[PDB]
């Protein structure tokens, strides 16, 4: 696992990336690590933001699907045509596949300015493939072709130009160097996104004591594609009163908690200690145990004197643990056994008076309670 260990590279708050190749001969290209999505899509075509794109006609073993693809999102969309060729991941597994690409030909506020990279990588589900089910995903294709296990996972580290962040995309197992402590497992609840059950949350060793349907409204996902904590309107509110409270000793403008304004201090005076810990409960493997990981301020402050943004938002679309979250840790996408697993990264965030931590088990009664039933 040596040559995988820091493959990846990003800027703060524009994802993280591995290098691949595309085609014969090889095309490089950086493609940002999704857990939240399940199309291997790269920029196929001239952009603004691209300084390079996936050129079909330069591939010996590129074949035509001759079938479309539009993807909207809420905020921004992408269509494009429908091919196989071989793929490589030069710092990954000493493999090569032949994968669905989805070559992008048109795009609106898709593309990141200046995010360094030209595609994305959805390590999710078919169930949620574009345009349906049977357009298999690179995961799938890799492990269905290959040796490799199914299994894969991510060490996001994080912390003028924005900060340069690294970790690493260990595929094909766990890299026990990569963490220290043990490892905790929550069931991966469906197979489509990474979805999971949170049933309780605590800021400052503080129950924010509501129903733990709550948490999980409408569902729960790990998605390394999305930056901040996203939380649902009830959740997320509680927790900004909070988290209000517990730093009450200064004060910050509305626009700051909503994300939207940064906030600075001298250099080297951001006083972590005034903001509190959030502990999320995650399901156990067994029915009514629970763990819980803890993350820190350092975590939840987005550096952008020290200036920072507040990366805990508002979702309509229920809670998502986002790249802030999985940077206190080391993070298993177990899908042979349907599991995620956490445990303290070597590189989690840490002052000399807290730390992320993972502990459990916690024990709690009626947790399957605490989903949505499909
Ligand atoms: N699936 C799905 C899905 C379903 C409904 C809404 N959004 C989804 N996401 C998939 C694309 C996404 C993303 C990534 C990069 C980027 F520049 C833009 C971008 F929209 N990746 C994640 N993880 O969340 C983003 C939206």
């Amino acid at each position: 696992f040596v040559e995988m260990v820091d493959n990846l590279r990003g800027k703060s708050g524009q994802g993280y990336y591995v290098e691949m190749t595309v085609g014969s001969p090889p095309q490089t290209l950086n493609i940002l690590v999704d857990t939240g999505s399940s199309n291997f899509a790269v920029g196929a075509a001239p952009h603004p933001f691209l300084h390079r794109y996936y050129q079909r006609q330069l591939s010996s073993t590129y074949r035509d699907l001759r079938k479309g693809v539009y993807v909207p999102y809420t905020q921004g969309k992408w269509e494009g045509e429908l091919g196989t060729d071989l793929v490589s991941i030069p710092h990954g597994p000493n493999v090569t596949v032949r994968a669905n690409i989805a070559a992008i030909t048109e795009s609106d506020k898709f593309f990141i300015n200046g995010s360094n990279w030209e595609g994305i990588l959805g390590l999710a589900y078919a169930e949620i493939a574009r345009p349906d089910d049977s357009l298999e995903p690179f995961f799938d294709s890799l492990v269905k072709q290959t040796h490799v296990p199914n299994l894969f996972s991510l060490q996001l580290c994080g912390a003028e130009v924005l900060a340069s962040v690294g970790g690493s995309m260990i595929i094909g197992g766990i890299d026990h160097s990569l963490y220290t402590g043990s490892l905790w497992y929550t069931p991966i609840r469906r197979e489509w996104y990474y979805e999971v059950i949170i049933v309780r949350v605590e800021i400052n060793g503080q129950d924010l004591k509501m129903d733990c349907k709550e948490y999980n409204y409408d569902k729960s996902i790990v998605d390394s594609g999305t930056t901040n904590l996203r939380l649902p309107k009830k959740v997320f509110e509680a927790a900004v009163k909070s988290i209000k409270a517990a730093s009450s000793t200064e004060k910050f403008p509305d626009g700051f908690w909503l994300g939207e304004q940064l906030v600075c201090w001298q250099a080297g005076t951001t006083p972590w200690n005034i903001f509190p810990v959030i502990s999320l409960y995650l399901m156990g493997e067994v029915t009514n145990q629970s763990f819980r990981i803890t993350i820190l301020p350092q975590q939840y402050l987005r550096p952008v004197d020290d200036c920072y943004k507040f990366a805990i938002s508002q979702s309509s679309t229920g809670t998502v643990m986002g790249a802030v979250i999985m940077e206190g840790f080391y993070v298993v996408f177990d899908r042979a056994r349907k599991r995620i697993g956490f445990a303290v990264s070597a590189c989690h965030v840490h002052d000399e008076f807290r730390t992320a931590a993972v502990e459990g088990p916690f024990v709690t009664l009626d947790m399957e309670d605490c989903g949505y039933n499909i």
